[PDB]
């Protein structure tokens, strides 16, 4: 399927966007001019960018890349350098944003 990234706020604002499927290619996440945009006070302007590239046979491989001073966590660790998700994985943006990345 398409890769999808899921919200898990228990209470997500009316604003708040409650499901992503992520297209192939880059998708920038942030506040000012990002193809997703989050608002929470620790979400940098670029804060971070999935990456969907595709595999000899179809199947996508999803990258995280995390932006200099923008703090992502996958799965409980804070990451710091480029990163392969998996579904399942856990993914929080600043400190008001949960995902489930599902592949
Ligand atoms: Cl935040
Ligand atoms: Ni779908």
């Amino acid at each position: 399927s398409t890769p999808h990234l899921v919200n898990l706020n228990e209470d997500p604002l009316m604003s708040e966007c409650l499901l992503y499927h992520i297209k192939d290619g880059v998708t920038r996440v942030g506040q000012v001019d990002m193809d997703i945009k989050l608002t929470g006070q620790f979400i940098r302007e670029q804060h971070c960018l999935f990456r969907s590239i595709p595999q000899p046979d179809g199947e996508v491989v999803v990258t995280l890349e995390p932006c200099e001073g923008a703090e992502t966590y996958v799965n409980g660790k804070l990451v710091t350098e480029p990163l392969v998700l998996k579904s399942g994985n856990r993914i929080v943006m600043g400190k008001n944003h949960v995902f489930r990345f599902n592949h």
